């Protein structure tokens, strides 16, 4: 179909909250849960079956040709450019992957998949770029959104794997980890797979946004080895994520 | 009144310094203390009559057309403007909110309000984009002014907010809390609501502007899950705010 | 005499090196030590003699006139110049003013003035003037040297004045500060008044280094409310100072 | 021979390799281990012949002349350049400095001189200049990604500093160190001469980039004098490299 199609720009946003959702639940799903609930199971069900849709209605979506200003309308050449660019990643990403690992045995290894669901970031970077082209917007301004939702977005994923390497450990080995060990006020987190699912998730992101933005308070730390080198491969990448933020924001203002 | 009034910025003068202490004193208000103190009687109630009388003046007085250079002086119109702009929100904020919670049965929600209060630093970003105007300083240095004194007085707003965010847990639940969980060389900080109101307020502003800096002793932090909640959104604020800081100052140098 | 004068230089390095020392050894006195012990005092004698030879000898020399090129050498004006910018300062800190405590019955309030010495911080200032105008160097560069050295002795005068405020308290109360409540290993500092001095200087200088780079690890933090009054002062001009040489930096980066 | 030569080419990258091997095995060697085991033998032989070869096939290679375009011919010429540019260096860090140790009665003097490796590195500023040279990339990238590497290898040689300064104390007095006192989760780190190499060297590493990142939890600090006067080192040269690379990263991005 047209590009310029009203209507399909409706499903562009649409498709884009379920990417952000998708995005922002999946390493959440990764983490924290493991096996989800049987409450979610719906919510599992409509996403795939959304973003499927969503590949039928790529594979049935006209394209502008990169090589010169030609806006192409073979059906085979649409096809080919989407099952050469990326058609195979979001299919593999596609899959029920909570099933598969709670029917398959309960196996870890299936649940070290649904990562491969991140790919549904490129929707976003996808609306950055078109709002990058759009003239009412400044070019920086544009990198800048860019690159705040990008630190925002690792602090929240690297929250999750920082969680997730707690349960690596055996449950009697729990107070060699940096949860299991904590103490905060009267509050021991012992037990720390057993206590609400928020109050687990804050805990963890506290730690992800006081090292983000470097201050470290220092209350909540890599105790094990597995979070030690977590965690100096967090800063050594979240320190080049801050210094190109402050040198966009600074290019910014120099040029007025 | 033409804006050319001589005694006219006295009063402008004089009405920012009741700005900068109704914008200084207000989350303390909401904060430390809880229902002031007898001795606080007068200075509320002189506080409002002058905003009030600043509220009368500035309904009558002149005003500059934005639309084009006129320097306008007929009163409808100036009556209409300041009713659109912001007459609605300093009068409500202008009413004694003290003695209504005070009266009606001590209600948080009514204590909850005189945060509207707030908007007198109108009158302080005012003064600044004077400032701005007169070509005596640059337009960089304006702006790094600004951004600084933005920075210090939120930084004094958080630190208020922080101090009353271990005031809703209630005094038998103290132990799980920034404070009260305190423990400085060997002082305690066990009946925290106790202690003389400006070694609390030192202790609050200690734990803001060494993370307003980023460094982060550590030996002050959040505990429960609101005061988590609270830092996050703290640092997530004041490293763009620091990032700007940065940035302008930066831009200043190089057009130097 | 000729500003010219070949031995006029080397003079003038001898005291940028006096003055060195004078603004490096001026916060320890005020800080560390207490009255001087006795083997120092012919150290005192030659500074000051050296300081009122380097009074007289500038009472003794000719100078450049600033309202045009015009180098005068008539003794009257060239006295009058002295007399009114800076003769007043830097004669008051050419006194001994340790005998003079030593002597008037040890009243505290004369040792808070040695601090009157740092006035001689301007030589190095004009040192770094005299570095700018040669055109072997850059503009930008001269700024950043001239900026880490500030910062390097603001960060030194920091650790003396935070030792000094640990002295403040009785001997009794000792507990209830940043040194004295220390635990580093299984060394406490507990009768800190009488370590060795080069123990107390670098666990000062430790702090002042963590918090002016901004990485307070939080082994040693403020305990009381003078020390956190201190902390944040110092923090809140450290961080304006980094910003500034931050600036200096990419400006020079950007103009090379 | 010709600096054209395709199999100098070859050669250039795999002594490349072998240098980036030296230079980051060198401070591990000074450090965590003391007398390599045997079994590590054979390494230091095969590595100390190879840098043998290539210090003669230097003796053996023409290059280029820099007052003007001249690519000279003549071998006296070459090995006057050699002799006088660093080729003693690399001589003198190419003897087995292990063995003469081993032998000459287990002095740490001769321990202390291993350090004269870390001219190796000389190849990688090398591989560096050749790429800025090289029209692929642009003026700045080259210089981001020279002070990210230096950054990043200056923090791995520092955190070997820091486990050897552990080392230099007796093991009697080890509770009075920043290995030995540290207690992380259950894990008492007691006899840390006796521990896996790795788990030292990444608990060092982790004190290390959660400095130069300014992060510092302050799980890990200094807590003798030595380990004091070492961080404030590191800590005054990690600030102006990463003011450095912010800068570069700012004026890569202004460039446009
Ligand atoms: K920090
Ligand atoms: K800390």
């Amino acid at each position: 179909i047209h590009p310029k199609n009203r209507w399909y720009k409706a499903w562009e946003m649409f498709i884009l909250v379920w990417a952000i959702y998708s995005s922002l639940f999946t390493p959440m799903e990764f983490g924290f849960f493991r096996g989800l609930p049987e409450r979610l199971f719906v919510l599992d069900i409509v996403g795939q079956i959304a973003f499927l849709v969503d590949i039928v209605l790529q594979f049935f979506v006209a394209y502008r040709d990169t090589q010169t200003y030609r806006t192409v309308y073979k059906p085979t050449r649409i096809a080919f450019r989407y099952l050469k660019s990326h058609f195979l990643m979001d299919f593999i990403g596609c899959f029920p992957w909570d099933l598969i690992y709670k029917a398959s045995g309960k196996h870890e290894l299936v649940r070290y998949l649904l990562w491969i669901r991140l790919f549904r970031v490129r929707k976003v970077v996808e609306f950055f770029q078109r709002l990058e082209k759009d003239t009412r917007i400044n070019y920086l301004f544009t990198r800048i959104l860019k690159l705040l939702f990008v630190e925002v977005y690792c602090t929240h994923t690297a929250a999750c794997i920082f969680y997730y390497l707690a349960t690596t450990l055996p449950p009697e080995n729990e107070g060699y980890t940096w949860i299991g060990s904590l103490k905060l006020g009267d509050y021991s987190y012992e037990n720390f797979r057993e206590i609400d699912l928020w109050k687990r998730y804050t805990t963890a992101l506290y730690f992800a946004i006081v090292t983000m933005a470097t201050v470290g308070y220092g209350d909540i730390h890599a105790v094990n080895l597995r979070e030690m080198i977590f965690v100096m491969i967090y800063v050594s990448f979240d320190m080049v994520l801050g210094a190109y933020l402050i040198g966009n924001i600074t290019a910014l203002i120099v040029k007025g």
